[PDB]
C-alpha cells in the first residue's frame, strides 16, 4: 500500500508556487491511486530570508512531517512524501537513516544541495539539505545519513567549492548523461533505497528535442530508474519542487508527466 504525506507549510521557500505544485501533485496521486493524503503545515508567502531565519520558522511543519514519516516508515507501506521544497527532507532523511541504516539515498537533483552555513553563497536552506542530513552542519532535526550511502543523481554545474565538499565527504555524483537505470542500480548495490527528487533535475521544455543533447535528465530516464528499483527494496519516494500555479494549465501538464515517471514504482506498491 501507499501512504501519502503532503507538506503545505513553508519550509524556506523562495519560489512562489511550490506549495501549490505539491498540492496539485498530491491531488493527481489521490485521484489515480484512490488515496487520501495526510496534509501537514500552513502555507505562508515565499521570501528570500537567511536559512537561520527560515529554519526556525519551519520548525512546527518539520516536526509534524517527521512524526508522520516515522509512523509510515514503521509500517509496511511505500512512504510517499509530496513536498513543497527539498528542505522538508531535513526532517525525513534522519528518520530514514535511523530506521534503515543500510539504505542508500538517491538524491535526484540538478544541484548538489550540499552547502553548509560556512559555504553557502545565497543563504538558502534548500541548498543545505543533503549536507544537513549527512551531519556536515546541525539542522536541529538530526543527521545520521552516512555520506557513503548518498548518491547525487543528475547533478551538474556544481560550484567548485561545493563539489569538493561532496567529494571529501564521499558522496557519489552520477551526472545526467551517466544516469542510466543500470548505473543507478549499480550504485545502490544490495541496499534498500530511498528516492528524493527535485524536479529541477529535468531538462527544460521542448519535450523530446530530437537533435539536441540534453543538459538535464529526461523524464524517460527518471521513469527508467523507477522501473529498475525492485518494489521489495524501495522504502519511499519524495517528490519536491514543482513550481506551478494552482489551476494553471502548466500544473496540469506537469503532473501528467510526473505520474508517468513514478507509475512503475507506485503501481507496484499499490498492487
Ligand atoms: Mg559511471
Ligand atoms: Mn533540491
Ligand atoms: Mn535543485
Amino acid at each position: 500500500m501507499i501512504d501519502l504525506i503532503v507538506s503545505q507549510g513553508r519550509v524556506a521557500d523562495r519560489a512562489a508556487w511550490m506549495i501549490e505544485g505539491a498540492a496539485r501533485t498530491a491531488r493527481a496521486l489521490e485521484e489515480r491511486y484512490g488515496l487520501k493524503g495526510h496534509y501537514v503545515g500552513e502555507p505562508a508567502p515565499h521570501a528570500d530570508d537567511d536559512w537561520s531565519v527560515a529554519l526556525p520558522q519551519a520548525r512546527e511543519t518539520l516536526v509534524a512531517v517527521r512524526e508522520a514519516a516515522t509512523e509510515s516508515i514503521k509500517g509496511d507501506n511505500l512512504t510517499v512524501l509530496v513536498n513543497n521544497t527539498c528542505s522538508v527532507s531535513l526532517a525525513t532523511l534522519p528518520v530514514v537513516a535511523r530506521e534503515h541504516p543500510d539504505a542508500v539515498v538517491l538524491y535526484i537533483d540538478g544541484h548538489g544541495d550540499f552547502n553548509t552555513p560556512e559555504t553557502t553563497d545565497t543563504g538558502y536552506l534548500g541548498g543545505m539539505v543533503l549536507s544537513g542530513a549527512c551531519g556536515l552542519w546541525d539542522s536541529g532535526h538530526g543527521a545520521g545519513l552516512r555520506p557513503e550511502q548518498a548518491v547525487l543523481v543528475g547533478s551538474r554545474d556544481i560550484d567548485e567549492g561545493e563539489r569538493e565538499l561532496i567529494r571529501k565527504a564521499g558522496v557519489r555524483v552520477i551526472p545526467p548523461g551517466e544516469a542510466t537505470a543500470q548505473a543507478v542500480l549499480d550504485a545502490v548495490k544490495d541496499a534498500p533505497v530511498w528516492i528524493h527528487i527535485d524536479w529541477d533535475v529535468l531538462e527544460p521544455g521542448s519535450i523530446p528535442a530530437d537533435y539536441t543533447v540534453p543538459d538535464g535528465m529526461l523524464p524517460a530516464q527518471i521513469r527508467a530508474v523507477f522501473e529498475a528499483i525492485p518494489a521489495e527494496r524501495l522504502i519511499g519516494v519524495e517528490l519536491a519542487e514543482l513550481n506551478a500555479p494552482a489551476d494553471s494549465e502548466r500544473a496540469e501538464q506537469a503532473v501528467a508527466v510526473i505520474l508517468d515517471m513514478v507509475a512503475p514504482a507506485f503501481d507496484a506498491a499499490a498492487a
